[PDB]
């Protein structure tokens, strides 16, 4: 299997001014869409297993499903636990052979966030897998919110996370108003924190703002909603036109194909196309 | 894992006048729908991997996906290769640890069908997995067709198949005209062939004809199209009502739930509910 | 697989006045000897993978070898990492699916021992596997006693599930007969109130083992004496027939004599028949 | 894993005037000896799992043990079932993911041998693994030659990829020096035109091996001589120190001496460096 530490991927992206796309998976077709995109683009990629799919499918089953679809894949892949709020769940992903974990202590006090994140990072460092933490809440779309540079620095130094999620103008879900990222804040963090930044709420952010953020040290861009939209739209083109089309290979296949093209588009936006060669 | 030879399942069904449902799988949600149904019904079940899903997902990946979803399953499960027209493909399923295989030589001459089916059966017998063969073409829905008792007997004795697919009034797909099964022919085969019969084209056959066929020795009923219809209808209830519902857990979840209820209905039709206790 | 948390095994032993034998494995035959013994005795067992076998065979290979021999085994089995002096190595055992780990910080300062042992314990608790730590050096026989207060403090700060302490044993063939610190064990039974692990279990007189178990020893580590038994079995064959090249015969005999030693230890420990308690 | 069809290995050897060594495994140390040898020599190798080790350790466990030791191996490896006299057992090896099988019908009538061997070969061809059959009994040394016409007929009716024939070898330690039937091998090279398997390869003089390989022997089976080497290594340690209980030392030495024997056989066979041809 071509599985690689998320730290190896993110640091290479960070050092060369591109980003790794971190694409949320939900089932078989979504896994295949992402992997086929990465393989086509000769790009390293992260597949994110988050809280919702863990509640529906289970953590270990989703890991095993990825494994089952890796047989023909040659590009660097990293399975990443997204938005974990439990030390136990994060350790379960470690035990199941994930290449990256996010412990999201962002709803905890500063001190508790630090304590658990550091514990998770010490395990990740020991086993050469990536660790992500978050300082500052990032909510849903449905000035004060922005993470300070000093807070990011202190959190970063106390936890030793490999890559850091901060609050910089994004939110999860379909954007009601177009977001405007805190570019000055990203630049400060690049100079002072000096760690790869993770952009949460990557779906629906204008392309130009993504490209700029990446030049300022965003090295991981999380995308979920926009892929689910693409998948759903592909399914709809089929079932709306032919409600009695019962061949799942056709209806879900189209969802898969449309999602694949979205993932290709994101890989290219992020600058990660061709970068598989850097890891061979 | 609670995996059991398809021969053990089918013979028990045959000996006690019920049938094992053989439910075609296509992806993660369809697997889960079938397994959750079987577990709820305390029923033995077959999961069929056929030609279409092998072309989309691959043979080994689908096997591995089933494995990944078996963690919480206690009822007897048998993974079955459906409609294989290649000795190689059938041997690949054997190598991948299937519990049952169908080599479908029905488009070959009688002698070639016999030759390859026998070869497949000798391997199946050696490894204690189920083997299914077919004599007589069963086409699509879109007197002469009916398999003779003598042909079924000769094929059966030359091949040593464990369970036998024959042409008895069904066809694959959505029925244009309601089918009428060849009940007299089934009764002859029960008395003379004396092997469990497999009913292909089980989707959309009237319940009463299914129940009667089972009393005449049909012990495996294959169902695919009707489950795909149920899955598709569940997805449609969601996406038609809310085209912008992008939570796959909701849209595909509903497909999964509606398919699960169809599978429950089929298990009960077939008489296999509660029969897990017979194998504990 | 019939794999069980080391904590489940040890707590049950501790509550019921018996001990789990923790038998060191080295290769295929030694694994099978221990498993065949446990199955015969219907006993829960720990198989210990320690530093020596990790250097020779590798951590993950030895884990996978145990897995390969578990096909016909029904009794509770716990794979346990022995004498780990590295957080990394201990995390590797966790990642490879061990059911128990010992982080042995006994060569570190009290504070460092506590710090790393606690980190290890938090991971073990999260994943429902056993954690063992050690306070007090336990050396070799070729070459003292842990205080009750130190054992208590270490135990409460680390949250280990079972605790190795220095109570008069040593690793290796004993030159002189050991005498266990029974008074100290008894204090610990009342004050520390955790299952105790006895290191250096090889060659300890049976009656001292039985008494130690009543005072709260719930895990007894045995390695040298099994390797002696294995080596003696091989010798009976090769000394008698130097040209006996059938390994099934020479190493088979090592395996059989080792199996009987393991049976003897299981029965000494009181763990025979106890598989029933965990079904 | 660097696992390769036995047919790919043997055909390449046959085409290039060398042979693949087929080394019998018995346990962890013997597996590692063979693999470490192959890796050192950058040689393709077969590891043979035969009847004895199946009775002691089990077919699937030995397969899984090899898997566990392949983590650091880069050279072509083929796991091969040796001396199977059962269609069921041969199918079990196929199901467990072996890269080559021998169905040995040599104690059956010609017709039965053909029937079962052909059935086995059809499965092997379907799954791209090697198939070996045998025509002519090959016995033991403690206790003849296959005709060219019989070898041809058997070969054409079974479609085996490589063929074991009776050409003057026997299993075990040779009492008297063997003399291979070189004239008969040479006939077969021109007429049968299939890679030949040499059973009873232990103790065959080096020069006779080299000549046999030029006449189309492309697989040489070696077991007894490796078990001798392993046993001699163990003896050097236990005879000198009966109380040496460190298995890493006693069995380690067996492993080291066996490794050197395997290196010697690889080089004899001409397979050193040949890993390059398959990358
Ligand atoms: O931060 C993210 C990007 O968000 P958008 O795609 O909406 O822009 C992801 O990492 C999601 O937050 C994730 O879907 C929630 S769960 O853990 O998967 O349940
Ligand atoms: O015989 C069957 C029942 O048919 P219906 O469900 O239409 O009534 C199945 O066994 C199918 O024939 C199968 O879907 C084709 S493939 O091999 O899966 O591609
Ligand atoms: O403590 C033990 C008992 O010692 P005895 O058998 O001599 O009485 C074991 O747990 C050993 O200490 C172990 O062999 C060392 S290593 O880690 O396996 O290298
Ligand atoms: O043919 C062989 C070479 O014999 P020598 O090493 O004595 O020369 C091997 O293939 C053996 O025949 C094998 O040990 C028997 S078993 O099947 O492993 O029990
Ligand atoms: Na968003
Ligand atoms: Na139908
Ligand atoms: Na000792
Ligand atoms: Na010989
Ligand atoms: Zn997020
Ligand atoms: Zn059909
Ligand atoms: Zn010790
Ligand atoms: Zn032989």
């Amino acid at each position: 299997m071509s599985y690689v530490s998320g730290n190896t991927l993110i640091q290479h992206a960070w050092q060369h001014g591109y980003a790794i796309g971190a694409f949320s998976v939900h089932n078989a077709e979504t896994i295949r869409a992402i992997l086929l995109a990465a393989e086509q683009e000769q790009a390293p990629v992260m597949l994110q297993i988050g809280q919702k799919v863990i509640s529906v499918m289970g953590l270990k089953p989703m890991k095993e499903m990825i494994d089952a679809f890796m047989h023909d894949i040659t590009v660097p892949v990293c399975i990443h636990l997204d938005h974990s709020r439990s030390f136990e769940q994060t350790m379960e992903a470690v035990q199941a052979g994930f290449q990256s974990v996010m412990f999201d202590g962002s709803h905890l006090s500063f001190d508790e966030n630090v304590r658990i994140t550091r514990a998770v990072a010490d395990v990740a460092h020991a086993l050469n897998l990536g660790v992500e933490g978050e300082i500052g809440k990032i909510g849903g779309t449905e000035d004060a919110l922005i993470t300070s540079c000093a807070e990011a620095l202190k959190f970063s130094e106390l936890t030793t996370v490999d890559y850091l999620a901060v609050s910089i103008g994004t939110a999860h879900g379909m954007y009601k108003q177009e977001p405007k990222l805190a570019f000055e804040r990203l630049q400060e963090m690049r100079e002072i924190v000096k760690k790869p930044i993770v952009l949460h709420g990557g779906s629906g952010v204008p392309d130009e703002q993504i490209r700029r953020a990446i030049t300022l040290g965003v090295a991981k861009v999380n995308v979920d909603t926009e892929l689910r939209q693409a998948f759903t739209q592909g399914v709809s083109e089929v079932l709306a036109a032919s409600p009695d089309e019962y061949v799942l290979a056709v209806s879900l296949g189209r969802g898969r194909d449309v999602m694949q093209q979205k993932v290709i588009e994101k890989i290219r936006l992020f600058g990660s196309q061709g970068q598989a060669a850097a890891f061979a």
